[PDB]
């Protein structure tokens, strides 16, 4: 389970747990719809009327119609093109971070209360994961992976995924600056646990990206040959910890207190740390960061096991 | 400078600047003494009223009237002599973070708001340490050091100080388990600049037995053979960082809320980190720690630069 939301692990050689967690979709996804909406009618007036803000606003007006439109799920029939909708929505949606960082960057500047539009961020793109996770899990029941119960990883390897996004984040690097910093894993490197990859998906390359701009930007003169990143794995009985360290310079004592704030960037629109921490504490984890600062910076993801 | 507190940097080959400083301690010592004792009365009753903390509440009164008896400052021979009264006090006060941790063991599980042990203990040993550095500073300014304007180093070498405090530790270590992790410093190796040791000498020592102590008790089956602690220093215009990581298991969570409070254990008193804590923010600092359970520790000591 995740906050307020079950996934369901059930299994059925006739198929009715399919009928079950396709009537609890139905159930769940038009009311967490409906806050959304709430949240797009009480956002400040000017903001509410910027063109992108209104468009995705009218998105989820839509999926809520959609959503509220198809009938009450019956039969696999019903539960099969149920899963067509949800698809469709699921790629209609997209690139919704990306809309409202864009609708947001300039109309946020006019409110003066700058605690609104966080809270309005935190709250609309964790409940959207959670939406996004649920919606992924059905449509994953389907599926016929060995290791997987829906989108839920029965033996995760901690080193295998932060490799994956690690072999990804040092292509965009080099692509950008020449090279990349090598990354070593240590730690519980040998460690399989049952999990939901979809979090560290998400918040794995934003951190990785970070670290590794960090580094070439401070080795401007030895692009060649920079400090190595570093990633410690622990594991114990109630969280995973992740820790990344680089040797990137730090950040300065000026932005410390910044580089939480959705739109605050040194450079994306700098997403990428505010959007880490609200996913990761939305599960019951954390991020926290420790900056050396003239030296490096040391961010600890923790995210909680499954019970 | 310190907090409330100024640390005088004067010269005068007349020895004018020994007779100024002798009589900012004059007013200045007696206020805060009066201070110390208005938290003995202040104290719950039953606390109060055990023998040792009665000890230590007379030494405070005993104090107080020999800073009050002192006539005031006009000469050389006057000041000379104050010397002499601050001797005797730094020294038959030396035990009183013993004392106090001993007198308030039993009798504070009597009362139940347990923040005001917290705070009276704060209060009470930050203020210590700031009487103890202005007295020191005044009568190191007698001495004939280089590179020191009283107790103030003006190159002090971060590096030197943890590799004496290292070496300390190291030893108490290898005399309850045999042997001791070895000591790794990188980061800003090559540092110097104008710094009080004083924090450091206190803090130092403590946060490395910590270190050792549960790197030792981790590797209980191959203690000829356990992972180094490795000490980072950052050095930057606003502060100086001292990073202490171990792998030695990390603080677990059941702990985790309770390893800051006084007399909190599990093998002293429990006072390391709560004292070590207090110090560093009362000079602007701060103590942060990292576990990673089931792999290590990581404690952030962070102190600010002279102005
Ligand atoms: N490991 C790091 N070392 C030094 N600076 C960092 C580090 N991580 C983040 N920062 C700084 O923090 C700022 C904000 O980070 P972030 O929220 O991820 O947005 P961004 O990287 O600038 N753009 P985005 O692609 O949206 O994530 C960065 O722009 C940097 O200035
Ligand atoms: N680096 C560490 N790794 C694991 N556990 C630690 C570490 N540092 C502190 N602790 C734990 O934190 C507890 C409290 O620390 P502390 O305040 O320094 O008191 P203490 O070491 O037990 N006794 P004292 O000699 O008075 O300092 C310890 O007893 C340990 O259980
Ligand atoms: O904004 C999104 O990505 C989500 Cl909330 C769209 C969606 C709604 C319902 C079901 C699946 C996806
Ligand atoms: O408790 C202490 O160590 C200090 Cl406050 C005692 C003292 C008082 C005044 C001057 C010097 C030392
Ligand atoms: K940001
Ligand atoms: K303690
Ligand atoms: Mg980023
Ligand atoms: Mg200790």
């Amino acid at each position: 389970l995740t906050p307020t939301m079950m996934l369901y692990s059930g299994r059925s050689q006739d198929g009715s747990h399919l009928l079950k967690s396709g009537r609890y979709l139905q159930q769940e996804l038009p009311v967490r719809i409906a806050h959304r909406i709430k949240g797009f009618r009480s956002l400040p007036f000017i903001i509410g009327c910027n063109p992108t803000i209104l468009h995705v606003h009218e998105l989820y007006i839509r999926a809520f119609q959609k959503l509220t439109d198809f009938p009450p799920i019956k039969d696999q029939a019903d539960e099969a093109q149920y899963c067509q909708l949800v698809r469709q929505l699921l790629d209609d949606h997209k690139d919704v971070v990306t809309l409202l960082a864009e609708g947001l960057r300039e109309s946020r500047k006019h409110i003066e209360d700058e605690k609104l539009v966080r809270y309005f961020l935190d709250k609309t793109l964790t409940s959207r994961l959670g939406i996004r996770m649920l919606a992924t899990h059905h449509l994953a029941l389907h599926e016929d992976k060995p290791d997987f119960v829906g989108i839920i990883c029965t033996r995760l390897s901690p080193k295998k995924i932060i490799e994956k996004w690690v072999d990804f984040a040092r292509r965009l690097c080099e692509h950008k600056y020449g090279n990349a910093p090598r990354v070593r894993i240590n730690g519980h490197v040998a460690a399989r646990f049952p999990f939901i990859p979809m979090p560290l998906d998400y918040i794995l390359p934003e951190l990785l990206k970070n670290a590794m701009r960090a580094t070439m930007e401070s080795h401007l003169d030895t692009p060649y040959n920079v400090p190595d990143v570093v990633i410690t794995i622990a594991n114990n009985d109630v969280d995973l910890i992740i820790r990344i360290s680089d040797r990137g310079g730090g950040i300065a004592h000026k932005d410390l207190d910044r580089v939480m704030d959705y739109h605050f960037t040194t450079a994306g629109f700098g997403f990428g740390l505010p959007t880490s921490r609200a996913y990761a504490e939305y599960l019951g984890g954390s991020l926290q960061l420790q900056s050396l600062q003239g030296i490096g910076t040391d961010v600890y993801l923790r995210l909680r096991h499954i019970d």
